[PDB]
């Protein structure tokens, strides 16, 4: 039994992930919404606060200029919202086939680029928590019945939703309790409370007001040590000395810093206006030295939210430290002590002048600043926890950027004007003991497939016999003909041997037609390097030793950099060195940056259905196409692989029950099937067309050869639109022809009779049937000098104000006393 689940767990079949696997949603939003209840079910208000929520969020990078008019923004904002939202499309369809939808209709005003999609799909989630949360807690008074005029106000007018429940809690527990400080309030001792003269609300809304409208009645004849002893007196029963008094101005403090309009207040300023400074221990005065990367914030201080809004590592930095207790991080208010005397000369402070007067006005006082303790030691934490988070989504992005980067790299090609995957031999001289350590060469050709390896023992710089490794290069190079020679190593030797790569390539002059020397170049290794020892790379080529298959990963390298990174284990993936600060993220933010810089590339470049089914390497990129993840992309390739024949068509994906209407639409246009029974082959399905937009492009093919409307209508009654497409095809003449369609004006008299808003699909619409699926990732990027130098070696504000130099110099006093008394210890 629990072996049983354990293999299902393994398989992917248990229950949770068969409803996953059925359900017409696209993976990753099920598992995004898995924890909100509810989650289609908001009010109208609600969606309409959502959508100005996330529209300024968003607004912020944008920086639209004081005058601009923002309503037009906002509107696709919300069209976003009803794609994702209600829709269930993913960021790449919506950004490949609704861009006119989420852009302005005038020439560079805006655009909703793929980051802006993303942090509207994260914020909706996010949006849908809170929502949650209120709802649970408003839902938990209307519950009580109890019409306390605190909290009646504040569903009304509206981390203030923590402090309203946390005041339910406080103040009606018994009563919820059904549905100490509780107790004290029914002791005797509670009227000394009564008689401070003014309810912790009344303090409250003297704060929210600005001015005391709530003056404070002194007891007429009693200090607060009388008021106390004439309750015990005439309870000797119940109670069992000053300790009293302590305690009635604990549980008065206690009051104070339950009330919500005081919690507010601090909250917003103490946000608005903190500074953090860094606290020192022993283990961080010693282990910084000047040689770790704290020089410029060991002794920071007075760091505002512009300083952390500018350089969010920095704090990030901080927490890490913190967490070593290596230090702590300190938030404070400027002038804290004198934020706090301000407000209780508003709220509390009276100028009577009796005795009676003074020493209920330090009563107060001392409550007072014991209350305003808690909520700036709570608020601080809030503060912190905030800008933890906020300064973890900033780096998110640039690691997320970062790795797009990586993955944004077309196939290296040798002559860009007559573009083709090159035959592939890629060398290394390993540890370059040339003449005891072997050269290892491998041949890989276009298609990605491994031919076979070489093992060279000629010595490259051969004193006596040189011409022997030439010649052996040679004699490959004539066997292979590669079009492109990539390499790399673990050290400098590598120079060496790609210098002299360099001269046997001329010497022999193995060109190009164009009488060009074949190109060589570095190739990135950090995928190669994890390849040749795993357990895959040993089950994929069993006998051979680590250098070849460390050639073989080259060479995939070059052929597609997106296919390797996106062929490693997460593992694998995530010791990465990708960005410097990406250990400051959690696992779920790391895990976000990477598979949403997949997602947009794999559905950039697509996947041909046909060559996935049977071919694990290439169908390791499904999961990341639109409307997949890891549970559909297995069910996917099974329900093809039972299929025992090829599919011919995408429409088929849905007559076979492959998939239904939501995830064929997230999906079928980055699926493609490669074009060349003979009724049933759409050549659409090689372009990266979707099957909606299929009606527009033979409109499209058919405008273009200028055929007449009565043609066109005839065709279009008869069902065969279809047939313009290969008369566009047939026609010798149709990249004029097409080229010379006006798509701006075809856009707009679309419109105008249709109401659809098709520009951008337009655009594609003519590129791919010019040529389907050109290549659109950005240059495959070979290492460059700085970086040869990096691999091959391993070589890569103290202002007083922002910076403690006081501290800096005691520190650095107290250590030489250090090192003096160290040095004395023989």
């Amino acid at each position: 039994d629990i072996y049983d689940l354990e293999d299902l767990k393994k398989n992917l079949m248990t229950e949770g992930d068969m409803k996953i696997r059925k359900t017409d949603i696209p993976e990753r939003y099920q598992e995004l919404r898995a924890g909100i209840t509810d989650y289609g079910n908001m009010s109208s208000e609600d969606q309409e606060l959502e959508r100005n929520w996330i529209a300024e969020k968003i607004s912020v990078d944008k920086n639209f200029d004081a005058n601009y008019d923002l309503t037009e923004f906002k509107e696709a904002i919300g069209n976003a919202i009803k794609f994702i939202t209600k829709e269930n499309l993913e960021v790449p369809f919506i950004y490949a086939y609704r861009r006119n939808y989420i852009s302005s209709r005038e020439k560079d005003g805006f655009l909703l680029t793929e980051d802006d999609l993303w942090d509207i799909v994260s914020l909706d989630i996010e949006f849908h928590s809170l929502v949650n949360k209120k709802d649970y807690v408003q839902r938990f008074y209307a519950e009580l019945h109890i019409d306390d005029p605190i909290v009646t106000e504040y569903f009304k007018n509206q981390n203030s939703l923590q402090d309203i429940y946390d005041y339910l809690e406080f103040k009606y527990a018994n009563e919820i309790n059904e549905m100490s400080y509780e107790k004290f309030k029914a002791s005797p001792l509670y009227q000394a409370v009564s008689d401070i003269g003014i309810s912790a609300e009344d303090v409250g809304e003297n704060i929210s007001s600005q001015h005391q409208i709530h003056p404070p009645v002194d007891h007429p004849s009693s200090k607060p040590v009388e008021v106390i002893e004439s309750i015990l007196n005439a309870n000797s029963g119940d109670l069992q000395t000053k300790l009293a008094i302590d305690t009635v101005q604990k549980y008065y403090s206690l009051e104070l810093s339950k009330n919500t309009k005081i919690r507010e207040k601090v909250r917003s300023d103490f946000s608005k206006y903190y500074l953090a400074d860094v606290v020192l221990t022993a283990k961080g005065k010693k282990e910084i030295q000047k040689g770790s990367l704290y020089e410029d914030i060991k002794y920071a201080i007075n760091r505002t939210p512009m300083h952390f809004r500018r350089d969010p590592d920095v704090f990030l930095k901080m927490v890490e430290a913190e967490s070593l207790n290596l230090l702590s991080v300190k938030l404070h208010m400027s002038s804290q002590a004198q934020y706090i005397e301000h407000l209780f000369q508003i709220a509390l402070e009276t100028t009577n002048t009796s005795d009676i007067a003074i020493e209920w006005n330090n009563f107060r006082k001392l409550a007072f600043n014991q209350a305003m303790d808690k909520i700036f030691q709570d608020i601080s934490q809030e503060v912190k926890d905030n800008l933890t988070k906020n300064c973890q989504k900033l780096v998110a992005k640039t690691v997320r950027h970062k790795f797009m980067t990586k993955l944004d790299q077309a196939p290296f090609i040798p002559n860009v004007r007559d573009p083709k995957i090159p035959k592939i031999l890629s060398l290394t001289c390993g540890q370059g003991r040339f003449g005891a350590d072997a050269i290892i060469a491998v041949y890989v050709n276009r298609k990605g497939d491994f031919i076979r390896d070489y093992k060279i023992v000629d010595n490259p710089f051969d004193k006596t016999n040189p011409e022997k490794f030439e010649d052996t290069l040679d004699n490959i190079i004539q066997s292979c003909q590669p079009n492109a020679i990539g390499i790399n190593g673990p050290n400098p030797k590598t120079q060496k041997f790609y210098k002299r790569l360099q001269e046997v390539l001329h010497k022999k002059q193995i060109v190009d037609s164009r009488g060009h020397t074949i190109p060589i170049i570095y190739v990135e290794d950090e995928v190669a390097i994890r390849y040749q020892n795993s357990e895959r790379a040993a089950q994929e080529f069993p006998n051979k030793p680590p250098l070849v298959k460390y050639c073989i990963a080259l060479a995939r390298y070059m052929h597609s950099p997106l296919l390797e990174y996106a062929n490693l284990t997460s593992e694998e993936v995530r010791s990465l060195s990708i960005h410097p600060h990406q250990n400051l993220l959690s696992s779920e933010q790391l895990s976000w940056a990477l598979e949403t810089a997949f997602v947009d590339i794999v559905n950039l470049v697509s996947v041909e259905v046909n060559k996935a089914t049977d071919n694990n390497y290439y169908a390791s990129a499904l999961k990341y196409i639109s409307g997949f993840g890891k549970r559909k992309a297995i069910d996917f390739l099974q329900s093809l692989q039972r299929l025992n024949e090829p599919l011919l068509a995408r429409q088929q994906l849905i007559t076979h029950n492959i998939l239904h209407k939501t995830i064929f639409m997230n999906s079928a246009g980055f699926l493609y099937i490669s074009w060349n029974e003979d009724l049933e082959h759409d050549q659409l399905d090689s372009t990266r067309i979707h099957p909606e937009d299929y009606h527009l492009a033979t409109k499209v093919a058919a405008d273009a050869l200028e055929y007449d409307p009565d043609t066109i209508a005839e065709k279009e009654e008869q069902g065969t639109m279809s047939e313009f497409i290969e008369l566009l095809r047939e026609d010798p003449d149709r990249r004029a022809k097409l080229e010379s369609l006006n798509l701006e004006s075809y856009a707009e008299e679309l419109e105008k009779n249709t109401g659809l808003r098709k520009l951008n699909n337009l655009n594609t619409i003519v590129l791919e049937l010019l040529d389907g699926f050109e290549e659109l990732r950005n240059d495959f990027h070979p290492l460059q000098g700085d970086e040869i130098f990096q691999s091959l070696t391993g070589e890569s504000s103290k202002d007083p104000s922002i910076w403690d130099l006081k501290q800096e110099l005691e520190d650095a006093e107290e250590e030489r006393k250090l090192m003096m008394a160290e040095a004395r210890a023989k």
